[PDB]
């Protein structure tokens, strides 16, 4: 399986290092979307933009690299793309997920978990799961509030493909 990383920052201050196992034995086409749009090879991706909305005892939520802000994004597929399956459970934190608005509306926004969110278990596709970094995505919740508006903004400053 693929292992990517996401470095954080805060109003210009690194938090650090997130690595993420994407599950490509499980969900390849998701796994790969997310996969091309941390290296960046397709020409538009994750780098440079924000963690949006950043829910305390929720989830942090990212990848809206057109609007800032919860609304859009773009996939690798040219359109909005279905959900793949929903095998994978949202079991604890750390487990990381595709954003949607409905069924079958995956683009590039995704989240990692902070708390088991099982009520989205069959609604949001799980692809993949933090290891090494927890911390940073602790730090990163930190700086998120009721509303999800966070109080310090939160960049991935870098992004791409470990392995």
């Amino acid at each position: 399986n693929p292992l990517v990383y996401l470095d954080v920052d805060a109003n210009g201050k690194p938090l650090g290092r997130v690595v993420l196992e994407l599950k490509a034995d499980v969900v390849p086409k998701t796994a790969e979307n997310f996969r091309a749009l941390c290296t960046g090879e397709k020409g538009f991706g994750y780098k440079g933009s924000t963690f949006h909305r950043v829910i305390p005892s929720f989830m942090c939520q990212a990848g809206d690299f057109t609007n800032h802000n919860g609304t859009g994004g773009k996939s690798i597929y040219g359109s909005r793309f279905p959900d793949e399956n929903f095998t994978l459970k949202h079991v604890g934190p750390g487990v990381l997920s595709m954003a949607n608005a409905g069924p079958n509306t995956n683009g590039s926004q995704f989240f990692i978990c902070t708390i088991k969110t099982d009520w989205l278990d069959g609604k949001h596709v799980v692809f993949g799961h933090v290891i090494e970094g927890m911390d940073v995505v602790k730090k990163i919740e930190s700086f998120g509030s009721k509303s999800g508006r966070t109080s310090k903004k939160i960049v991935i400053t870098d992004c791409g493909q470990l392995s």
